[PDB]
């Protein structure tokens, strides 16, 4: 009887194992944008993928992750509220049955139709086990998908997704460029939080991107289609993998732009 996302086992079962999921850091939170304080000490983003190795594709029962080859500084997160060197160790998505929800964070309460997580981690503790220890251990790039206009560099991910139909199902995924997942603009909400999914370690800055991607239906009805089940057990379809929005506390949401 272990975590995932439904009536018995979802995100208000989550805290008999994890006793954190009622934290004072916990993630995600509602964006009020009237609150968010425009913070003029804050950074630039800088996102440096070019040499970003993507290796591997899976689906892991409640995702499906893109991972990278994190053994060098390749892929990059820094400046902006960040303190030295973040490394691009995956991404994955959160989403919805419809497109009226799927978002972890909201934005004036409002539900985009999925949001895309690009995990960092500190690479002064060296790995990332060590980093989730930690208050400044990871940052997190998280990134609004709306429904419109197909995002034509998200159609490899979506192409692979028909291979890693089931739970512990992977596939090489060599030579993808994260680069074609960002909005033009790199405009940002940050605050202290945590992990989304056990073990909601309180580990993470967070960096919520303003602008969100376009992507089309027929690319979101493809991550529908994925299975949190294992091959040739009863089909449960992924969709609704998201933590609804945690009491926001001691905490002040900054923007890094007017
Ligand atoms: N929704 S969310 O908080 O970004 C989930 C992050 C989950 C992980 B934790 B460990 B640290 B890195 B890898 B593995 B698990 B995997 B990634 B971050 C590693
Ligand atoms: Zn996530």
């Amino acid at each position: 009887h272990h975590w995932g996302y439904g009536k018995h086992n979802g995100p208000e079962h989550w805290h008999k194992d994890f006793p954190i999921a009622k934290g004072e850091r916990q993630s995600p939170v509602d964006i009020d944008t009237h609150t968010a304080k425009y913070d003029p000490s804050l950074k630039p983003l800088s996102v440096s993928y070019d040499q970003a190795t993507s290796l591997r594709i899976l689906n892991n029962g409640h995702a499906f992750n893109v991972e990278f080859d994190d053994s060098q500084d390749k892929a990059v997160l820094k400046g902006g509220p960040l303190d030295g060197t973040y490394r691009l160790i995956q991404f994955h998505f959160h989403w919805g049955s419809l497109d009226g929800q799927g978002s972890e964070h909201t934005v004036d309460k409002k539900k985009y139709a999925a949001e895309l997580h690009l995990v960092h981690w500190n690479t002064k503790y060296g790995d990332f086990g060590k980093a989730v220890q930690q208050p400044d251990g990871l940052a997190v790039l998280g990134i609004f998908l709306k429904v419109g206009s197909a995002k034509p560099g998200l159609q490899k991910v979506v192409d692979v997704l028909d291979s890693i139909k089931t739970k512990g199902k992977s596939a090489d995924f060599t030579n993808f460029d994260p680069r074609g997942l960002l909005p033009e603009s790199l405009d940002y909400w940050t605050y202290p939080g945590s992990l989304t999914t056990p073990p909601l370690l309180e580990c993470v800055t967070w960096i919520v991107l303003k602008e969100p991607i376009s992507v089309s239906s027929e690319q979101v009805l493809k991550f529908r289609k994925l299975n949190f089940n294992g091959e040739g057990e009863p089909e449960e379809l992924m969709v609704d993998n998201w933590r609804p929005a945690q009491p926001l506390k001691n905490r002040q949401i900054k923007a890094s732009f007017k």
